[PDB]
């Protein structure tokens, strides 16, 4: 009758370079950590929003992006773990899933870090509408 699994892909990544010169606050890198789809898919279909948790060490970390960009963009002095959420536009489970994310900095003399983690998302019989807004996105069904 009504079984289906549909697959989306989500792509976290970070790029962090060392700054020419630190700044005033002892920051010695700049960092950008970010979600995204892949290229001509629009994750913002079932995506609510994105939320980063920085470190306790960085002011209001609970830095949430509604929208596309889902990215944080920092200067700071070291790397850390970094809970992020994807919440979806989905009324029943999952509602959302979480991620622990490296944030790691090239220590000096080493390039910049550009680094990329692809996410398959498989959901499992979604409702109707939410079914709807991974396909508008560019999710596939299986089988
Ligand atoms: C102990 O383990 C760890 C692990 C990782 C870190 C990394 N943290 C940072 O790099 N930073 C945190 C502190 N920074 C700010 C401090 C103050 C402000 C205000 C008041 O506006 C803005 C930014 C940003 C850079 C730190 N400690």
């Amino acid at each position: 009758d009504n079984q289906c699994t549909v697959q989306v892909r989500l792509e976290l990544g970070h790029r962090a370079q060392l700054r020419k010169k630190p700044t005033t606050e002892g920051f010695t890198h700049d960092w950008m950590v970010f979600v995204r789809g892949p290229e001509q898919c629009d994750i913002q279909h079932f995506v609510e929003k994105v939320v980063f948790w920085l470190h306790d060490s960085f002011p209001k970390p609970r830095r949430v992006c509604k929208e596309p960009p889902y990215k944080v963009e920092e200067s700071g002095y070291a790397g850390f773990i970094m809970p992020i959420e994807v919440h979806f536009k989905n009324k029943e489970e999952p509602r959302k899933v979480c991620f622990t994310y490296d944030l790691f900095l090239n220590l000096e003399g080493n390039p910049p870090v550009n680094h990329l983690r692809c996410e398959k998302l498989t959901f499992n019989n979604p409702t109707t509408e939410f079914r709807y807004k991974l396909l508008r996105a560019g999710g596939v069904m299986v089988m």
